[PDB]
């Protein structure tokens, strides 16, 4: 049940991408790549990179898994062009969708709430108050369409029941996205607008940021 996948493409083969940084407040706890174009290695900041002895990835202690820029050494910028590309291509595809399961509902105001299988739209912003559910198997699927910002109140967070999987949730925001301290978030956001993760929170999950992606010391696990 739910709408067909968005595709990825190599987008999917980072936690976090962006375009014009990425900033940590340390101790991020990142699993997964990072990679950012056309900002260079410059625009990762926060993250004390170890450059790798081949020139074309770097470490962290905030990172398991590498981090790319523009301006490391070849293949490297070529591939990130490449992923970039690819998160245009699925914001496109997912923001596209036409024949919403559920439009404008509860208003955008999640909190206390179940959120099945289906295509959202709203043309509002979106966020939750309170915590909340998303429910359905491990193959349904999920694409939440929202034309303004999204957010989450402070220590509140999504919880996945049914065998629901954050693979198989996206969200595809116009607006700001702002998780606020403590929160926990769920899914895979495409995001034309920053993207901020504040002291402690989590995700679950997947930043395809069209601009910047800002944490401050979270917990973002690809998924």
């Amino acid at each position: 049940a739910g709408p067909s996948a968005v595709p990825l493409g190599t987008a999917g083969n980072y936690v976090i991408l962006a375009s014009t940084g990425v900033s940590t407040v340390p101790q991020s706890v990142i699993t997964g790549a990072v990679g950012v174009s056309p900002g260079t290695a410059a625009s990762l900041t926060g993250f004390s990179l170890i450059l790798s002895g081949t020139g074309t990835f770097s470490t962290s202690s905030q990172v398991t898994g590498q981090l790319t820029g523009a301006d490391y050494g070849t293949p490297t910028p070529s591939i990130l062009t490449t992923a970039i590309g690819d998160m245009g291509t699925a914001y496109i595809n997912a923001a596209t969708r036409s024949g919403p399961d559920f439009l404008e509902i509860y208003t955008g105001a999640l909190g206390g709430t179940t959120l099945l299988p289906g295509l959202y739209k709203w043309t509002s912003s979106v966020g939750a108050s309170a915590d909340f559910t998303i429910s359905g198997t491990s193959t349904d699927t999920w694409i939440f369409q929202i034309d303004g910002t999204l957010d989450v109140a402070t220590g509140k967070q999504i919880t996945l029941v049914g065998g629901a999987q954050a693979k198989n949730i996206i969200w595809v925001v116009a607006g700001a996205v702002n998780i606020e301290v403590g929160a926990k978030f769920e899914g895979t956001i495409l995001a034309k607008t920053a993207v901020t993760f504040k002291t402690g929170s989590s995700l679950n999950g997947r930043i395809l940021a069209q601009t910047s992606v800002a944490l401050q010391s979270a917990t973002i696990v690809e998924k």
